[PDB]
């Protein structure tokens, strides 16, 4: 369990509505959040599978 798996999701400063996945260390799940389109941090996956393999 990489340290970035405990990070809160980061929308960032851009204004697009892009759905990505973040690992929710609290719920033990990978959930959907709204990504802004720029300045992505590491706890940001394109699929739940990628998220689960990395952080689950």
């Amino acid at each position: 369990r990489p340290d970035f798996c405990l990070e809160p999701p980061y929308t960032g400063p851009c204004k697009a509505r892009i759905i990505r996945y973040f690992a929710n260390a609290k719920a033990g799940l990978c959930q959907t959040f709204v990504y802004g389109g720029c300045r992505a941090k590491r706890n940001n996956f394109k699929s739940a599978e990628d998220c689960m393999r990395t952080c689950g």
